[PDB]
RNA sequence: UUGAUGUCACGGAACAGGAACUUGAACAACAUCGUUAC
């Protein structure tokens, strides 16, 4: 139920979070030595949020404060 | 592009003053990854 006449816009801080979040999934140390068990961020190396995708988020008042990729991903203050 | 009876231009050092300097132990422990079940 993608519902309507329900948005919210993206400030500066949010958007430098996300790329924040997807540089600590990219160059990993510790990850999978496959390339087939990683996740969709780290295997097709996605550096920005693009047109139209799903992302999981989190919003207060009309704006947004967080955006994560998947459901348990990890937090940057 | 000169004019004649008179040119020391070999008659004149592009010369004189200014610190590539200041700051930095080749050192090191806690995880990474997301969903399952009613």
């Amino acid at each position: 139920d993608l519902k309507e006449n329900e948005e919210y816009e993206i400030p500066e801080k949010a958007r430098i979070k996300y790329k924040e979040l997807l540089r600590v999934y990219n160059n990993n140390p510790q990850a999978v030595p496959e390339s087939v068990f990683q996740s969709r961020v780290a295997r097709e190396n996605v550096e920005k949020l693009k047109s139209g995708d799903l992302v999981y988020f989190k919003h207060n008042e009309k704006y947004v404060e967080d955006i994560v990729p998947v459901r348990i991903s990890r937090t940057v203050d």
